[PDB]
């Protein structure tokens, strides 16, 4: 599968929000959104996952820097969180 990572949340975006955000693009299966297990709290990223790379490509970059709830959604291909 091809795997996006989708920063700059709002910590109010639960995971009905994003897969809506996202549910309609070609290939799309899944999305998520982070939460720390020791609070509940949203960590303001989450995932979105494909079956296609070209698509989650089109995807990312049609959604690049566009407004959700307020903010701007920062996307990159999924990746070992550093640090």
């Amino acid at each position: 599968t091809f795997n996006l990572f989708v920063g700059d949340l709002n910590v109010n975006v639960d995971d009905e929000t994003l897969r809506n955000a996202f549910k309609d693009f070609p290939s799309y299966l899944s999305g998520h959104v982070m939460w720390d297990m020791q609070t509940g709290s949203s960590r303001g990223y989450g995932f979105v996952s494909f079956t296609s790379q070209d698509d989650a490509q089109n995807a990312m970059d049609s959604m690049q820097g566009q407004d959700l709830n307020g903010r701007p959604l920062r996307i990159n291909w999924a990746a070992k969180l550093e640090h």
